[PDB]
């Protein structure tokens, strides 16, 4: 297999989708997890990202399916803020959860960063509290997940990531991740299937994608791609080189 | 090849182990991550269980070779208190360039305290253990990125990924010097390196006995080959716990 092959087989990305039947695949993927752990729903933090505003949609499809068919679901969703978005509230919008929780987080952020601070005798610089933030909103998912028994969704270890490219913070960890295999224009295809406001999804992205959805692209943008592949979850080692990296450099 | 053997295989633990080889072994494991990731040393919470006792010796083993050998490393301990006699005394055998206090109350009431106004309810026992123990890796990391340092685990144990003895927390970290060894055998690495009794001293001797391929009753086997079929196995056990105690509670 070529090395364009051998990724995409490993990313689970196809050439060619069915938008319909993506989200038929995936509303299946998570009332299926659902009934196996015998979990009573979903929660998920809502940023207002590509992401998280599909899987959202996905879920509340998912848990109303459960119902429908005469079983008991819920969906929390929850907006993160550190202390102050309209993207964020339009997803909530287009989602519609049966629960929207507003969990600012900067009392719990703040707490650490002092502490931190105090104790170590140093301050936290931008990159690490982007993490520290990153694990904060992961606590409170887990705490709401915990609390309800519901499964946390994760939007994290995107195919993009997993290459290489457009790494995110925090550790990406979660019970599920209903978009594995979609990359983030064929989630944009599938935003528009459900009727998404336009504005929610509106090398690069598109380069990246051409290559993981196995498109012919120019041979230096295939060896710019290739080569971080190889260098390289892939994800993760990508997560500690970049906090290596600001360190080394801050 | 039986089940028992292939358990014993997916798990990486041996029937019989040799003390000093071992700890010569998880040293050269620690000083290579070190190496291929470029990075300065190790950061591990010390609880004054054994299982960090032990990683936390082994990397201020590895960080003084790397410094003998004429790198660069360091390793920093870190205590953290909710609010530790075993963790002074694990402290002291281990020896660490650093060792930091630091307490996460401040931090855990912040979150409790805002989880109990915002979504109306008491946070139980046992979600807020999986809160404390994920306060305490954000801890570890964020010293970890601030200072170029790996941050070593301790979760993902032989027994856990077998299905019994399930910890808090999400056991994410970025080295698992530990992976392949009983909590028995852990025992002899300690004693090897000299620590103190008052740090290593179905059951844990049936299912060790068990991991290290020893002859157990046709039940025991039984049992432990049924929950590890049941299902990271860990991460599995993990999540059942929280929703078992969300449904007994």
């Amino acid at each position: 297999m070529t090395l364009q092959e051998q990724i995409m087989k490993a990313l689970h990305v196809q050439p060619v989708i069915d938008p319909k039947a993506e989200i038929r695949k995936r509303v299946d993927f998570l009332k299926d997890y659902v009934k196996k752990t015998g979990a009573k729903g979903f929660v998920l933090g809502i940023s207002g990202g590509q992401d998280s505003t599909l899987a959202g949609r996905l879920a509340q499809l998912a848990v109303e399916e459960i119902r429908n068919e005469g079983g008991n679901a819920t969906f929390i969703a929850v907006r993160l803020p550190y202390k102050v978005e309209d993207d964020a509230q339009l997803a909530l919008q287009f989602i519609q959860a049966d629960q929207s929780v507003a969990f600012d987080i900067a009392s719990t952020v703040d707490a650490f960063s002092n502490q931190y601070e105090n104790l170590l005798d140093e301050s936290l610089t931008d990159f690490n509290k982007g993490n520290v933030k990153a694990r904060i909103r992961m606590v409170t998912q887990y705490a709401i997940g915990g609390q309800k028994g519901l499964l946390v969704i994760g939007t994290d270890h995107a195919a993009e990531a997993v290459t290489g490219f457009f790494t995110k913070f925090g550790d990406g960890g979660a019970d599920l991740l209903p978009l594995t295999g979609l990359t983030k224009r064929q989630g944009r295809a599938l935003l528009q299937e459900l009727g998404a406001d336009e504005r929610l999804y509106l090398i690069t992205y598109d380069q990246l994608d051409d290559y993981l959805e196995g498109k012919t692209v120019p041979a230096d943008v295939a060896e710019k791609i290739e080569k971080r592949y190889t260098v390289s979850m892939f994800d993760d080692w990508w997560k500690l080189a970049a906090a290596l990296e600001h360190h080394h450099h801050h």
